[PDB]
C-alpha cells in the first residue's frame, strides 16, 4: 500500500501525477465542473500551460504537440460543452494514431443521470473515437485511471484516451492508502513466432526481383525508424514510397526515393507499386486514399504471390489492421522499427537492380509533378509558392516543421516539398479536419521552441479556426501562418468540376481581410499576389521575429493532378496536360455563367 | 397506394423534394465530399434559402436560433467524419434545451462503412445519447421514410434534435421502384382527472406560485392562457431563464426569475408558497437550489393535504424526476391549460400574499454598485440603458446571449415582454452561442432588430461567424460586454477558491479591428459620458455592427443561491461587501486583480 496521497485532493492527485508522467505541458480551458483540478494547476511549476479560445483548438494543439514532439498531448477541459467540443480533435487523432490524454471535469457523481447542468454523457459519445476512456467512480482510483490511459494512449498503435472527472471526485480528499503499483507508471513462443515469420519475410525479400517498400507514420514511432528503413533500403536495393503520414521519414533526395504514393501521389510511386513482384508494407494500413479500386491493386504482386515468388510482407503493430484490406502472404507483428533491426542480418546483400531502376527512371522523367507554370500577367500558382517556399525554408538551415489545413494546398505541400527528416510534417489525414493547420502549429511550436514552424493552410481551412491567432501571440509561439487564398473550397471545387458538371454548390465562402485580421490579433500580417514580388515576401516571412500571418493571393479552380479515383487503378491516373487544362477552363465559364 | 413522383431521381434530388414538402425556407449547412451528392442537387434550389457559416458548429447554432425564433425546426447539412463530429456541441445543446433540429450528416458509402474509411465517423453511435433518435439510410427508397419520421420526432412531446446518416451511394442512388405513399407523405381519463383535481387545489391554494419555463412556449396560445390563468386566479409569476418573455413582466403580478441569480422575491415566494403550479419546466439544478430545502412550505401544505405541487409536463420521464409532485398532468401545457381554465374559481383579491411579495420587491431589488465620477462604466447599467433604447426604437427585439455573467444581467435588468425574444443556451450552456445564434435568429426574423449580448471569452469561441453574418445578409448587433475575464468562473474562483484566478484570463485581439476585418462597423466606449451616444448609434447601424463596452472587472452576479444553500439562503448585494472583497483580492492577488 501507498500513503503518500493521503490528504490530497484528487486535483493536487492530478497535478502530482501528471509531472510522474512526464508531462512538460498542458492544453485546457476553464470550467466550472473541472475547477478543482484548475485551482490545484494554479501557478504550478510541473508544466507549462497553454490557453486556447475554443476547446477544438486545445484538441489540435495538443495533437501538434504529440506529432512534433512524440509525446502524448495532454488535454484538460471542463464538462458539457467543454467536452463535446474536443469529439473532433479526439476522432481526428484516433484515425491518425496520435497519442493524446484528454481530461474532461464531469458533474457530481451524484448528479450523473439527472440532467444535470453541463452534464454529457462524454464516455458514451466519445466510445468510438477514443481507444480507451472511462470515468474516475473515486479519488481512490484517480492514479490507476492516469496510469492506464498514459500507457494505453502510447503503445500498439498510438491513440486518444478520455477520463472522465466528476468534481465531486477531484475535490474530494484522498482518506485512504491505496496500492503501490496504480501509483507509479507503467512469451518466449510468441518471439520464436514473430522471429519465424521474420524469416519467411527476409527468404521473401532476398527472392524480389522488383522490390518496393510501401512506408508510413509507423516507421515515424520509433527514434531509429528511419534510419533502419534507410539500411535496408540501401542493403537490398529497394526502392521506396511513402504514405501523406509517412512524408519524412525517407530522404527524398535519395536516388531510390519514389515520393509519394495514392490517389494524388507521384505517378512513378503508383507505376512502381503496381508493376512491383513484392510490397513491404512498413508501418501504412492500406488506407483507400492510396490504394485506388483495390481490386486492381498491386497486380503483379498478387500474380507473384499466385506463384509463391512474392506478394505483400506487412509490419503491423495492431492485430486490427493485419489482413483487414487486402490479403497479405506474411505478416510481421509488432513495433516494425524493432523487427527490421531483426530482420537486417538475414537479408542479402544487392549489388545492383538495373532493369528494376532503369525502368523506374524512365517513368521519373516521364511523369514528375507537372503544372501550369506562372505566365505574364497570370495570377500567381500555388504549386510555385510551395516549391520556393521550401526552398527559402530549408535554406535558413533551421529545423523546419509544416503542418496544413486539408485541401488541395495540402495536398501540393505534399507533392512539392522536398521531405528529407522526420517528424517535419503534421497533417490530418485519415479524417480530414478543416482547421487543423494553426492550432497544430501552435502546439508544434510549444513542443519544439526553437524550430521554424509554418502552417501552409487553406483559405475556408483557416476560416474554421482562425481565432486562435490570439492564441499563438499569448503563447509566445512565432509560427508563420501561409494562406493559399484561391478564395474558394478547392478541394470540393475540384471534385465538383471532374464529377459535377462544374456545379460549384455552396462552396464559395466570403473571406474576411486576413491581413487585417492578423494586426487585429496581434501579429505581423502579409500580403502578395504579384509574381515579382513572392520571393521577397517569402524571405521576410521566414525572417521575421514573432508570429506573422502570410496571404498569398494565388490561381483559382486548380487541380491537383495527377489523380486516381473512383475505380481507376494506381496506374489508371488522370494526368496534367495544359491543352485541357483551357479547355476545361473554357468549359467551365459556360457551364457556370460565367461565375467562376 | 405506391407512390412513383419520385422514380426516377436521386436521392438528393428527393431529399431537395421533400424539403420543400416539410415547408422547410432555410437549410443551415457546409459542403464535404460524403456529402456532395446532395449539394448537387439542391444546387440553386428554389425550394428554399441556404446559409453558410464557417464552421459547422455555427451552421448548428444558427440553426438552434432559427428554430428558437421562428417555432420551426432547425435544419442542417454537413458532410461525414470532421463535419458530423463538428455539429455535436450544437446537438448536445438543443438535446439540453429541447429545441426541435434535424441534422443531416452525409457518410461513406455504405460499401466503405466499417473499413476505417476516408472521413468516416460512427456518427449513429456518437451522436446517440444528444439527439432524440437517429439513424442511417440504408436505401434510396426508405429515404422520404427516415425523413418524415425525423421531422416529426424532432417537433413532438418535448421537441429536440435528430440525426440522419446519408450514405453517399444512397444520396446518388437513383429510385427505380415505387414506395408506398404512406412514407412519402409527412388514459384520456386519468388527464382529464388530474385537471379537475388541479383545478380544485388551486382553487383551494392561498399562497399560489406559477412556476414557468419553456414548455409554455411550445405553443402559439400558451403566453395568452398564461396571462388568463394569473389574471383569473390571480396568481404571481416567476419564469425560469428559459421562461423569460412568456409572461409580460411589466404586470404587477410578475416574480420575474427564479433560480441561483434570480429575482430574491422569486425565490422567498416559492419557498413559502403552499401551492406550486409549475408549467412546462423541468425543475433543473439552477433552478431548485438544495433540493431537500426545495419549497418547504408546499411540501407541508402537501403534508397536509392543502397544497403542494402541480406538474403540467408534456414528458413523463421528467415527472417525479426531480421532487414528488402531489398532481401530475400530462401533455401539452398551453392544451391542458385551456381545459382546466373554466374549472378554476375567477379570485378577486390575495391581499395578505401580494402584501408579502410586495415588501420583498421593496426590500430585495437588483441591487449593484453603480457607476461613480471617474469609475468604470458598470455591466448592468449598460443592460438596462440597452433595453430601453432598443425598446425605444419600436421594432420588434430578439436578444441572444454567450454565456456568463453577461448572460446573467442580460437576464435580470432586461425588461421581457414579448415571447420568443430571448434566445439564450442554459442547459449546456454553450459559450460562442451568441452571434451563430443571432445570425439564425435574424435570418428567422429578417424584420427584427436581433442583438448579441456577448461576453469576451464567449465571444471569441465563434467569431470567425462574423464573415458569416456578412454574406448571409443579417444585420445582426453584436455587443460585447468586455471584462477582459471568464467573468462567470472568476466568480465562483472568488466565491470558492480565494481569489486564485487559474487561467481564467484570454488575450484579447482588438474588437474593433477585427469587426472591420470582418466586414462590419465597429464601436468603442470606454467613458460613461458616451455610452447613451454609443448605445444609439449602436442601435440605429443599418447592417451588421458591433459595439464593445469597457465594463468593471471582478463584479459579482447577486444575488446567488450556490452550494447547499436554500433558494432563501440567498447572497445579497452588499455596497460595503464589495468594497471588503476589492481590498482583499488586491492583497491577495498582489495588485493584479
Ligand atoms: C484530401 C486528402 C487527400 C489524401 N490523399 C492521399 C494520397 O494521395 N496518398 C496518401 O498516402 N495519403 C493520402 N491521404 C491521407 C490518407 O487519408 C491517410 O491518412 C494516410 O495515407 C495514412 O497513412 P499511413 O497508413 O501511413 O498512416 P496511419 O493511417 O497512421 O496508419 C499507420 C499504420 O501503421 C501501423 N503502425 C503504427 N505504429 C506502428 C509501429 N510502431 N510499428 C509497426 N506498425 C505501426 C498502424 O497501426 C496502422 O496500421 C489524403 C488525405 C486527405 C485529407
Ligand atoms: C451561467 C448559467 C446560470 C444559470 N442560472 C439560472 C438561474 O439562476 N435560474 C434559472 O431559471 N435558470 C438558470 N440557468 C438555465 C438553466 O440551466 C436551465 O436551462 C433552465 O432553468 C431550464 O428552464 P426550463 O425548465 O424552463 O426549460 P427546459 O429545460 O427546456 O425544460 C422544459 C420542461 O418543459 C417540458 N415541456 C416542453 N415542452 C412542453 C409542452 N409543449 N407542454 C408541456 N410541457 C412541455 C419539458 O419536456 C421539460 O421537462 C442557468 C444557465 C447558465 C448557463
Ligand atoms: C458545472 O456544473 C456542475 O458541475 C454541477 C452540476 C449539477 C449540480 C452541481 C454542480 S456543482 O454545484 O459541483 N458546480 C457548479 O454548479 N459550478 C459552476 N456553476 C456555474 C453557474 C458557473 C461555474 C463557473 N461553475
Ligand atoms: C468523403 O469520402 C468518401 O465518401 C469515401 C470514402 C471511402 C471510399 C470512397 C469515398 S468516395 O469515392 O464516395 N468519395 C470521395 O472520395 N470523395 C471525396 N474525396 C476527396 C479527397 C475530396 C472530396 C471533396 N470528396
Ligand atoms: C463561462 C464564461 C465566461 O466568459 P465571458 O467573457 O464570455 O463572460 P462574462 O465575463 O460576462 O462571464
Ligand atoms: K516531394
Ligand atoms: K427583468
Ligand atoms: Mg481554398
Ligand atoms: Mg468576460
Amino acid at each position: 500500500m501507498d500513503t503518500s496521497f493521503v490528504g490530497l485532493t484528487g486535483g493536487q492527485i492530478f497535478n502530482e501525477m501528471m509531472s510522474r508522467q512526464n508531462v512538460d505541458t498542458v492544453f485546457g480551458y476553464p470550467g466550472g465542473a473541472i475547477l478543482p483540478v484548475y485551482d490545484a494547476i494554479h501557478n504550478s511549476d510541473k508544466f507549462n500551460f497553454v490557453l486556447p479560445k475554443h476547446e477544438q483548438g486545445a484538441g489540435h494543439m495538443a495533437e501538434g504537440y504529440a506529432r512534433a514532439s512524440g509525446k502524448p498531448g495532454v488535454v484538460l477541459v471542463t464538462s458539457g460543452p467543454g467536452a463535446t467540443n474536443v469529439v473532433t480533435p479526439m476522432a481526428d487523432a484516433f484515425a491518425d494514431g496520435i497519442p493524446m490524454v484528454v481530461f474532461t471535469g464531469q458533474v457530481p457523481t451524484s448528479a450523473i443521470g439527472t440532467d444535470a447542468f453541463q452534464e454529457a454523457d462524454v464516455v458514451g459519445i466519445s466510445r468510438s473515437c477514443t481507444k480507451w476512456n472511462v470515468m474516475v467512480k473515486s479519488v481512490e482510483e484517480l492514479p490507476l485511471r492516469i496510469n492506464e490511459a498514459f500507457e494505453i494512449a502510447t503503445s500498439g498503435r498510438p491513440g486518444p484516451v478520455l477520463v472522465d472527472l466528476p468534481k465531486d471526485v477531484t475535490a474530494a480528499i484522498l482518506r485512504n492508502p491505496i496500492p503501490t503499483k496504480t501509483t507509479l507508471p507503467s512469451s518466449r513462443a510468441q518471439d520464436e513466432f514473430v522471429m519465424q515469420s521474420i524469416n519467411k519475410a527476409a527468404d521473401l525479400i532476398n527472392l524480389a526481383k522488383k522490390p518496393v517498400l510501401y512506408v508510413g507514420a509507423g516507421i515515424l514511432n520509433h527514434a531509429d525508424g528511419p534510419r533502419l528503413l534507410k539500411e535496408l533500403s540501401d542493403r537490398a536495393q529497394i526502392p521506396v514510397t511513402t504514405t501523406l503520414q509517412g512524408l519524412g521519414s525517407f530522404d527524398q533526395e535519395d536516388p531510390k526515393s519514389l515520393d509519394m504514393l495514392g490517389m494524388h501521389g507521384c505517378a512513378t510511386a503508383n507505376l512502381a507499386v503496381q508493376n512491383a513482384d513484392l510490397i513491404i508494407a512498413v508501418g501504412a494500413r492500406f488506407d483507400d486514399r492510396v490504394t485506388g479500386n483495390i481490386s486492381k491493386f498491386a497486380p503483379e504482386a498478387r500474380r507473384a504471390a499466385a506463384e509463391g515468388r512474392g506478394g505483400i510482407i506487412h509490419f503491423e503493430v495492431s492485430p486490427k489492421n493485419i489482413n483487414k484490406v487486402v490479403q497479405t502472404q506474411i505478416a510481421v507483428e509488432g513495433d516494425a522499427t524493432t523487427n527490421l533491426g531483426k530482420m537486417m542480418s538475414k537479408i542479402f546483400p544487392v549489388k545492383e537492380r538495373s532493369e528494376w531502376f532503369a525502368q523506374i527512371n524512365k517513368w521519373k522523367k516521364e511523369y514528375p509533378y507537372a503544372y501550369m507554370e506562372e505566365t505574364p500577367g497570370s495570377k500567381i500558382k500555388p504549386q510555385t509558392v510551395i516549391k520556393k517556399l521550401s526552398k527559402v525554408a530549408n535554406d535558413t538551415g533551421r529545423h523546419v516543421i509544416v503542418t496544413t489545413g486539408v485541401g488541395q494546398h495540402q495536398m501540393w505541400a505534399a507533392q512539392h516539398w522536398t521531405w528529407r527528416n522526420p517528424h517535419t510534417f503534421i497533417t490530418s489525414g485519415g479524417l480530414g479536419t478543416m482547421g487543423y493547420g494553426l492550432p497544430a502549429a501552435i502546439g508544434a511550436q510549444v513542443a519544439k521552441p526553437e524550430s521554424l514552424v509554418i502552417d501552409i493552410d487553406g483559405d475556408a481551412s483557416f476560416n474554421m479556426t482562425l481565432t486562435e491567432l490570439s492564441s499563438a501571440v499569448q503563447a509566445g509561439t512565432p509560427v508563420k501562418i501561409l494562406i493559399l487564398n484561391n478564395e474558394e473550397q478547392g478541394m470540393v471545387t475540384q471534385w465538383q468540376s471532374l464529377f459535377y458538371e462544374h456545379r460549384y454548390s455552396h462552396t464559395h465562402q466570403l473571406n474576411p481581410d486576413f491581413i487585417k485580421l492578423a494586426e487585429a490579433m496581434g501579429l505581423k500580417g502579409l500580403r502578395v499576389k504579384k509574381q515579382e514580388e513572392l520571393d521577397a515576401k517569402l524571405k521576410e516571412f521566414v525572417s521575421t521575429k514573432g508570429p506573422v500571418l502570410l496571404e498569398v493571393e494565388v490561381d483559382k479552380k486548380v487541380p491537383v493532378l495527377p489523380m486516381v479515383a473512383g475505380g481507376s487503378g494506381l496506374d489508371e491516373f488522370i494526368n496534367f496536360d495544359p491543352e485541357v487544362e483551357r479547355q476545361q477552363t473554357e468549359l467551365r465559364h459556360k457551364r457556370t455563367g460565367g461565375k467562376h
